């Protein structure tokens, strides 16, 4: 289920993070304009950068975080209200994060490993709702 998944992806931190973060962007190749040192590099010059792999890892690491203070896939306010806040997240809109839970669905549908992605889709959704709450537009 969905706590044995923060489990798997805890386990194997950096990889899940760079995967499911490059598949993010290969699915919304519009979204790598947000970061502007990926722009213009193979995903094998990426993981030559220092800050590519610190801060994938520092994504999901707090993706990982939120999603186990969750109470059956429900985030809490607080978190939501962190991610809003955060001076990285500025100019951004829900929509950023609609489209980074259905890249994150569709690669856990897609690895032939057990993801509950039902509900990872659920925590997305609850998330976003949570993040409009907290004033992100
Ligand atoms: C629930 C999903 C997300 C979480 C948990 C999250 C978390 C974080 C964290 C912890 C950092 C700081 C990393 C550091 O300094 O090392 C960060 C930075 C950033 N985030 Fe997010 N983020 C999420 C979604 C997004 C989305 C959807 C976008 C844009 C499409 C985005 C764009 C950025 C940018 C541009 C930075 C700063 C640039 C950078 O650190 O490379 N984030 N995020
Ligand atoms: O450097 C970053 C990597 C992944 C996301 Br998502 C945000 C920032």
């Amino acid at each position: 289920g969905f706590k044995q998944d923060i489990a798997t992806i805890r386990g194997d931190l950096r990889t899940y993070a760079q995967d499911i973060f490059l598949a993010f962007l290969n699915k919304y190749p519009d979204e790598r304009r947000y970061f502007k040192n990926y722009v213009g590099k193979s995903d094998q010059e990426l993981k030559s950068m220092a800050k590519f792999g610190d801060h994938t890892e520092k994504v999901f690491n707090l993706m990982m975080e939120v999603a186990d203070r969750a109470t059956d896939c429900v985030p809490l306010a607080s978190d939501a209200n962190t991610l809003v806040q955060m001076k990285q997240h500025s100019s951004l809109t829900t929509g950023n994060f609609e489209k980074f839970f259905v890249a994150l669905v569709e690669y856990m549908r897609a690895s032939g490993q057990s993801f509950d992605s039902q509900s990872w889709d659920r925590f997305g959704k609850n998330l976003v709702s949570a993040l409009s709450s907290a004033g992100m537009k």
